[PDB]
Parts: structure tokens; sequence; C-alpha cells
């Protein structure tokens, strides 16, 4: 029935492919140590960074990656057989809890099971506590179901080091000092305010969640946005040409070629900034296409001066890297820069080799390589009537920076097997269109973070100082996501490109080696990206 | 409603993929000329061949190929997504009939439509008429739905030229002459004995058929039949070893290695004969692994002598090619010889280039490369006791010819997109196991052949000699086959090899060229063979 | 690894004979219906600058 | 749209027409088709939603 000696659950796993739904059940073996010695402590970054925050005696389940949910073949069969997919509903189950005590009886350490020790488990569904989980973090659910998963210590941003800096001395209150105020109005969160469960070995718990999100599109456009037309018909439109290069000139009109027709569809947005590669040795300064210094109006961030035009505190571009936070990749709809923004490793905690994979391959023609703008004649106009031309002029130029504009249509980046699934959309009042250059699906309320700490069992002391019993929790978590899928249909005659393994460069991959080392892809193609062969009529 | 000016049907096409069923609808534009001038005539092969038969004023719909039913992508999606398939039921519809008359009013020829001209359409479901349709014939339904399809003239074998040869003179009856009797008991078939429809432009017809057949398996074995075992456990079996090489010897026993264990599963049958490559210039002599001379006991075939042991007429191996019929490929379960038996062209009626494709790639490990047999010690035994060995002896030998034996298990050849679907199983009393080295599925009663001729409209003549009106039939045929399919399921972790186009050597393929020439694969991999990536636990 | 080789491989080719469609003769006819979902076309002008 | 058009997700479906291919028997077996064309009448009726 129930008790210390009957299991709360069993190992579930596998996948079910279906026409309208895919259901991926996954179970892992996890354990949570005592984090930070059961205490909230101020987290300050070493080196030069002004990030300051709280380190928390808690740890959390991060379920956000694809490769954690799909196996390599479940991924392949997913991307090959389906046009698009999104999650519908997720159900996590935390069970088979076991709490072990760590005692050192001698030089040796012995691990004996202490019943009646609890574990705190808290799912924040309302997101009342800071959501500090980031996509592209190394603490997600392991892709190998037989690897044990160590939960990650939780912590959160609190205040900005250089926005608390100036004149914050506590001698007397300064109400007009704005940096004094930022530090005063900075929050501090404690997870013991919240109602949450305490479980023992016999107890279990589970959580359900219903996604509301966009799709993940697996099909490619074979045609440029502007190239889809019929050369067999002649167009009705003419293009203007200046004739005499002077004031007496006028535009003379001649018909476009059938093979060159104008279009109403602009290129999707992009920023032509590739990020800083200066060979800077500091890893914590901002190296990124767009670095953003958040400072409130009265504040002085790091070393700041007043621009005398606006009389506002501003920074030099070199100092800003200290005070600011980069955003990458910003390339958005430009596929020419795919290689710039994303580079990542699959292998967690492996000091053996880097195995850095970069997104090289995109065959989707709805994403553009370059945009050129051409504003007139190649030679400046003479101010007199008659006359011949003038000083030479730059007719054409590359547009590096393409912002959002009407009639823009593009496709999001192809995602590999190991990417994050979703990203937390900010709780700000205003949002523009959601397109993530890392391919993630921003959601207003993503799955609530599940926090775990180990109940604190005190040790009586004569000195009355805090002494806690050293013990940890291990258990089993089953994450079952239900995925809404769409099978593709096409009238295309020719065969599509399917993400075969034959294109892999390394023969032995997704398999263990002699010593048990699981071989993972070091390349983006070997990660079986989406948007490969399935053609999409423009 | 009905009449000369309303169409009997419409163009149907496409495909429907489903979990349990795939339905491929295909429509073509066909035409049948007047075959052989409305007369049955004796068909005799030029060159040296004894094949003799009838040429018939009829033509027929041949629906047997895969590439006619599936498009290149329908094939790819079929082979990638499904474990096995077989046909369930076929429905053909012959409609939009149009009969045109060919008249030459002058040097010019003009084509005018003659109403009230019939067309004969006969489906032989009972197979009461010779089934002369062969797999690997060039007259099947075109793979391109927009190509017009010329039906093939029908004809059938009647008697064997060298089994009618000797002493067949009609001076007096010889009842003891057996070759005289073969010619007497040879059949002659006429398709005007059979009930069949005569249609005009307003009329249509259709036919239904229900397949009863085996499957077509798309999955491969990754393991040799004999290699599946657990080296972690030590076997209980010992192998014998002769010790002293003489009469006093005996077998001494020692345990197999854990990595080498005996098996009960024999290799599937094969014949190690690769066929004759002598650079013979005669195309109609038998070049094939097994050539079979059918002669009844009393008959003398070509140049024959009496073997004096059995006192029966026999032939020399060189003369037999004249009198006999090869069977290819005979390799059956040996995949080492895949390259030998099958070579074929996709491109019909194209004198431009050969484009000969040969089946090279088979990764299925249930098919064996070689079989070796080893019968004892390496040195002949001395007849005395004591003594040392003897004359040297051949311990091991290759078994070239492996017949059918108990506990044999193997897999049929992987088939490409363009192969025949089925083959007519003979109406003989006895049959062994059905395994076709061309991959076809033998059926007792395959789809009944649909015959078409154009009604003969006479021309009055003073000389009373036979003169017929020159006119032909064009129409539309819709073949709809329903396929029973099985989606694969696997616990395999690693990604499977999917028949991507990326492995194709030619980039422009399955697409028209500048002059409209449809580019077809010249290689076997580019034809997307079955049994590629889907793994089958042995 | 040649990407341009791949673009040519993954380029589609369409044939309109794959699709179910009607074949008509002189006596036959056909018709088609469609329901638009679209914005408007505005025929009125603003006489004032946005900022005036 | 700077040309004033109304972009629609699914505009009216394109109506395709070809003339059935009627073959001509040939000794050389090369493709020879009968030369003929189609004429007809098409009535397009659009219903427009308006605002006075």
């Amino acid at each position: 029935g129930s008790g210390v000696g009957v299991s709360t659950g069993g190992w579930e796993g596998g996948t079910l492919f279906g026409d309208n739904r895919v259901i991926t059940v996954n179970t892992r073996q996890w354990y949570a140590p005592i984090y930070n010695g059961h205490r909230y402590t101020k987290l300050e970054g070493t080196g030069n960074t002004f990030w300051k925050g709280i380190k928390t005696p808690w740890g959390y389940f991060n379920f956000n990656a694809y490769d954690s949910h799909f196996s390599p073949q479940d991924w392949q069969r997913l991307t090959n057989e389906y046009r698009r997919w999104r999650p519908k509903k997720m159900m996590v189950k935390i069970y088979n809890l076991q709490i072990k005590q760590v005692v050192t009886l001698q030089g040796d350490t012995l691990y004996n099971n202490d019943l009646t020790a609890g574990v705190h488990i808290f799912c924040d569904g309302s997101h009342q506590y800071p959501y500090s989980q980031h996509p592209w973090d190394a603490g997600t659910m392991p892709e190998l179901p037989y690897k044990v998963w160590l939960l990650e210590n939780y912590g959160y941003f609190q205040f900005q080091g250089d926005l608390i800096d100036t004149s914050v001395d506590g001698g007397s209150p300064d109400v007009e000092n704005v940096e004094k105020e930022i530090a005063k109005s900075a929050p501090f969160y404690i997870l013991e305010n919240a109602n949450h469960e305490v479980l023992r070995t016999g107890e279990e718990t589970n959580f359900h969640f219903n996604f509301d999100c966009g799709w993940v599109n697996n099909d490619r456009a074979y045609c440029p946005l502007q190239a889809d037309f019929n050369p067999l018909v002649k167009t009705r439109r003419y293009f203007a040409t200046r004739n005499n290069y002077n004031n007496s000139g006028k535009f003379v009109y001649t018909r476009y070629s059938p093979y060159n027709k104008p279009s109403q569809w602009m290129p999707g947005p992009s920023l032509g900034y590739i990020g800083n590669t200066q060979s800077a040795a500091t890893r914590e300064q901002a190296l990124g296409p767009v670095t953003v210094v958040t400072a409130p109006p009265g504040t002085s961030a790091y070393t700041a001066f007043t621009e005398q035009q606006s009389k506002t505190n501003q920074q030099s571009a070199s100092n800003a890297t200290w005070s600011g936070y980069d955003v990458s990749p910003v390339n958005c709809a430009r596929s020419g820069f795919d290689k710039i923004g994303l580079a990542y490793d699959s292998a967690p905690e492996s000091e053996l080799e880097e195995k850095i994979s970069i997104r090289d391959i995109d065959n989707d023609m709805s994403r553009w390589g370059q945009v050129f703008v051409q504003d007139g004649t190649n030679k400046e106009i003479s101010n007199d009537n008659t006359g011949q031309g003038g000083n030479t002029r730059q007719n054409m130029a590359e547009l590096k920076n393409v912002w959002m504009f009407p009639n823009q249509a593009w496709d999001s980046t192809p995602i590999s097997r190991d990417f994050p699934i979703w990203v937390k959309s900010p709780n700000t009042d205003k949002h523009t269109l959601f397109d993530s250059s890392d391919g993630t699906l921003p959601m207003s309320h993503p799955p609530g973070t599940i926090f775990v700490k180990v109940a604190k069992i005190p040790i009586p002391t004569q000195t009355n100082t805090d002494s806690y019993l050293t013990l940890y929790v291990t258990g089993q978590v089953t994450c079952t996501i239900e995925w809404e899928v769409e099978r593709f249909m096409t009238k295309n005659w020719r065969p599509e490109s399917k993400n075969d393994v034959s294109s892999f460069r390394d023969a032995f991959l997704y398999t263990v080696g002699a010593d048990g080392t699981y071989n993972t892809p070091e390349r983006f193609l070997e990660g079986m990206p989406t948007r490969r062969g399935i053609n999409k009529t423009l």
C-alpha cells in the first residue's frame, strides 16, 4: 500500500509517435546535495563585473532542452516525418525519494539511510520568484537516461554593482541620491515564504502544465521571397532612368525584364554587427553584437561623464562592456551571419575536448545573405542646365542594419537536436514580434520551476552556532511532454533531403566508447538540424 | 448525362499516406494502334533461337512496377517511414475513350474523329490465356504522369523450335515420334473466344482486384545470423581436436571462446555461378548462371547425342545455350554476388545513353558473403599406430553452392524504386519456398491482364482481299492501388540511415532538362533502395 | 559538404498531373467558389497632418 | 503594400488549364501530338463588401 518499503512509482520511458500527437516519456535518477550550507548569501562575481545577486540553498529541475526529451532517433524521426510541432502539456512526477545521511565514523565515509528526513519541493507556477533559468545552461536533464543528474544551485540577480556605487555611504539618508534608492528598492526573495510540500521516502508528488505557445517549423523555402514569379508573362511595370545628368533631366521609363520583377516583400530584420573579436582576455566583459548599459537617469555607471549636448551621464564604448550585457545572436532573418552568433558545446562537464558546434548549414531561401540599397545616379548632378555630369557619386551601398519594416517575411533559424525548447518572455508591458535568433519559443508563462532543497536537521551545539546534519536526497523524476505535431503533405515530385546519418563526418557517434564515454556531435549537421528537406511553397 | 459530348471521368492522381494504408492514384494518357494488322501470325525469332510463338492483334496494360505507382518522393517517404508494405486491392478505370481515324487525303495525313467505332477491352481474371507478361519489361506504366503511354503488343510462346524439328514431315502420321506430338499438342489461343466489352467514346469501364500476397520488408539486420550472443557468459560447448595424426588418435575437447560460439542457423541458399562472361557476340544465346534445356524424353534438341550410360539424349554445354533458357539472378541469400545478377536501365526507349544501374549496396547482415567448410585435420592420417602425420590434406574449402537446408534464415534482396512489384507464380503442382532474387512477390493469381484491340472496320474491295480501316484508340486509365503498410517502432538510440538525396552523386535528377529530357538515376543508390536504415533485432 | 550541390538536390520539381482535376468536354461545365478573408481598401483621405 | 495590394494568406486558388494530349501514331515512336486548342467562356462574379 504505502510506507518506507514500497516504491511510489516505476521507471517510465520511451516515445509514442502518432499522427497528431507525439508523447515522450523520460525518467532520470537525480540527487540534490546541501547547497551553500543552508544559507542565503550575497553572490558577487569575481573579476570585473557588476552583477550582484543572491545564492540560495535550493536547487531546481531544468527540463528545457530538446535532446533531453528526444533520443537521437526520436529526433531524427521527428524532424523527418513532421512539418511542425509544439508542446501541448507536460507532466512531471518526482518519486522514489531516498534521503541518505553522510557520516564519517573514521577516516572512511559511510552512507546510511536516515528515515524521517524530509525534502522540500516547490513548483512556482505563478513565477512569483525570480526566473533565473537561462536557455543555453549546462544544468538540463541529461540526454542519456542512465546518467545521474545533479540538480543546479539556484540563485538570482539582485542589484547592479555600479548602480549602487556612488555615494551610497550609510552615514545619513540621501533621498535625492538615486543610486542609494536603487539599492533600497532592490528585492530580496526567500523561498520559505511559499507554500510547498515536504516529502519523505514513502511520499511522492507530481505536477501538470498546459503550454500555450507558437510552433516550431521544420520546412524550408526553396525560393527567395522576391524570386517567385512567372517569366513567361511580361510585367506591366517600368523603371525610371535619369538621362542627361543635369537640372534639365527627367526620368525615362522602360519595362522590367520578365526575369527581373519587383517585389513587395522586404527582407526580414537583421543587425549587421558581428560582435567584438578583439582577442580580449576577459571572459566576463561583454563580447556581443549589442551590449546594453541599463542605467537610470540620475545614476553614474562605472566611469561615466556627462554628454554636454544632453547633459546626461554616458559612458565610453570601452567602459560600457564593464557595465553592460550583450545580446546574441542579433542576426535574426539574415542567414549569412548564422555562423556568427551561436556556438555551443553538447558535452557537459567534459574537460577532455571542447567539441564546439556552430550553426553553418541553412538552406532556407526565406533568409537573406545581403541587402543592397541604391539611391540614384552614379554621378552628381550639375547645377546648370546642359553640362556633363559632375563629381562622382556612390550609387549603391550595402545596408548592414535592417530594422523592422512593413511587408517583411522571413523564417526563424533552424534548430539542432540540442537547443533549448522555450525561453521566458519578460513581464514587461510592451513586446514586439517574437523571433528568437536562437530559435527558442518565448512564452509568457513557461513551465514553473521546480525547486528542491534538503530539510535542515540541526545539531545541538554548546556554542549555539549553526551546525546542520550532512545529508542529501536522491530520487527519480519522470518528465512526460505531449507534443502537437503536423505531418507534411506535398505535391513535390523530387526526393527531399532527410537528415540521413550518411552525411555525418564521424562514424561512431551517439554511442558509448571503450571507457563508457558517450560520443556526441561536434558539428551542427551531426546534431540533425531542422528545416532540411521539406519544401514549402512560398 | 451520357453521350458523345460528356466526359466519362476526370483526371485522378496523388497519394494518401496513412498509418495502416497508403493509396496511390495514378492516371495516364494511353493509345493503342492497330497491332500486326488485325491478324494472328506465327512469331519466329531471328538469329539462333528456337523460341516460336504467336503474335496477336492485341495490346495490354502492364501496371507492374513500383516507379509507375509511386513518385520519387512518394517512394522516399514510403521507404523511410514504413517497416513493410504489400498491396491490398487495385482498381483500374479506363475512360475518356477516343477513337480517331487516320486518312491520307493527299501527301498529308489528317486525323479526324470517327464516332461509332468500338474498342475491345478484355480483362482476363481467370488467366485462361497465356500470361506472357514478364517482370523487367519496358512496357509498364510511365513514371511521368504527363508522358503518353503506348500499349505493348501481346504475344505468347507456343512451341519449342528444336523440339518440333526432327522427322516432323507431314507425309504420314508418326504416333511414336514424340516431337511430332509436341507440335500437335501445342496450344493456340485466340482472344475472340472470350466474353469482353466493346466500348465507344461515351462508354467507360473499370476493374477491381484483391491481392493475396506476402510482404515487402524494408528493415535490415545489423547482425550476422551467427554473431548474436553474449560474450559475457561462457559457453557450455567444447570443440573436438585430433591429437596424434594416426590411428591411435582421438578427439580432445576444449571449450569455445566466449566470443566464438556455434550457431544453429545456416546461411540461406545460394548458387555460386556468376553466369557466362565469355565476350559472346550473340545476345539471344543463354548467358546466365543456370541455363535449363527442357526436352521431353524421346525428343532430340538441337544437336544431341545419347549418353551411353543412361542411353538418353543429351547436349554439350555449348549447344545447350541454343536450346535453353537462363535464370538470373540465382544468388538468393548471398549478398556478395548482388552485383552479378541484376543490371537494368530505367530510361525507356532512350537511345541517348545506357544509364545501366546495378545493385551494389546491401547493408543487411542476414545475407552472407562467403561460406567455408572444413572437414578435418590438415594432414592425412597414417595407417600405422604411432607414426607422424602423412601426406598433406586440404583442411578447408569454400562452399560455392549452398542449397536449401534446415534452419536457414535470410532476407530477400533490397529493391529499388524501379523494380517490378509482383511476378506470376507458375500453375505447377509443386512449389518450394518463394524467394525471388529480383525481389518480386510471386502470386498465384496476380492482377488480370487487360487486353485492348481496336475494332476492325472493313473496307469493301473488288478483289475481296482483307482491307481494314486505319484507325487507333486513345484514352485515359486510372490505376488506384491500396497498400497495406506498417510503421516501424524501435528502441534503438542512434539515428538510422534514411535514403537522403545528399548521398546522390548527381545533383539534377528526377527533374526535366532544357529540352524536356527527364533525368533518371543511373545508379542503384540514386534509385532509393529498400532495407537502408531501419534496424531489425535478430 | 558542398552546400550548392545540396541546394540543387533539394530544389523541388512540381507536376500538375499529380493532382486530382476535372477533364471536361463540350457538354460539360464547371464552377468554383471562394470566400475572401482580407482587410479593407480605404477610399478616404486625411486633410490634416498627423501632428497638426 | 506600397503598391496598395491587399496581402492574403490564401488568395483565390489559381485555375489551371491545359488541352488534353491526343497522340499521333508514328513509326519512329517519337512523341507527336495532335494540334488543337480550347476556347470557352468564363464568368467571374465577385461580391464586394462596401461602406457608404
